[PDB]
């Protein structure tokens, strides 16, 4: 009984299948990001986090039979989602037009702070983050355009860009670095991600699947 979610007229299908991997994923949650200007929340993007179908069996061991309220306050639960042995697919769709460098600047900031935070920001991670930046330089995201982060459990982060919300056929780049590969999702649902919309969605939707 997995449903879809619409955010500012941007829809996130309940389930999806990738042309690049051939696996299928279910919508784990959705929400929105932006900037708070003069006390006002200014929306710029919508975010959807998908989990590989096999994430259920994996998470079932430790989190089956827990209330949504209980999962939401448990950090270890989100750590399993972030680093669990399955792919996570994040799709960010624009509400307001941002150039590749405009959008990527803040993402990279949050990722670098996290990486330095946990002591995993050496030359390799720096180089990987530069490659990350390099991939965004040639693109522009008008309203509706999307960015796809494919977090492979094998320590690789795949980057895709779409004129709209349909999954691209090929990936634009592969960031091969373990620490960086999970940094992006970390800044969305990790312990130091202020916005709880995504975290709450995960707590509210997962319990159902874990029980069957
Ligand atoms: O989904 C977004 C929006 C993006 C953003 C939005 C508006 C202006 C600059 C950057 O910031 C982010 C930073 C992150 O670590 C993760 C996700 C996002």
């Amino acid at each position: 009984s997995i449903t879809a979610i619409t955010v500012e007229n941007l829809e996130y299908p309940a389930v999806v299948t990738s042309p690049v991997t051939g696996k299928s994923y279910f919508l784990g949650g959705a929400g929105e990001r932006g900037l708070t200007i003069e006390g006002n929340f200014i929306k710029f993007t919508a975010i959807g986090v998908y989990l590989e179908d096999i994430a259920v069996a994996s998470l079932a061991a430790k989190w089956k039979g827990k209330s949504s309220e209980e999962l939401l306050e448990t950090l270890d639960f989100y750590r399993d989602i972030i680093s669990g042995p399955f792919e996570k697919l994040i799709r960010g769709s624009k509400i307001r037009e941002l150039s590749g460098p405009e959008y990527s600047r803040k993402v990279m900031e949050n990722c670098v702070a996290h990486l330095k935070s946990v002591g995993t920001y050496g030359d390799a991670e720096a180089e990987a983050m530069q490659k990350f930046a390099e991939a965004f330089k040639p693109v522009n995201f008008p309203p509706g355009a999307s960015v796809f982060y494919r977090q492979s459990p094998d320590g690789i982060l795949g980057l895709s860009f779409s004129p709209d919300t349909s999954i691209p056929e090929k990936e634009a780049a592969l960031i091969e670095n373990k620490a960086v590969s999970s940094a992006v999702l970390e800044t969305m649902i990790g312990e130091h991600a202020v916005s709880p919309d995504l975290k709450r969605c995960l707590a509210a939707r997962l319990p159902a699947l874990l029980n069957e």
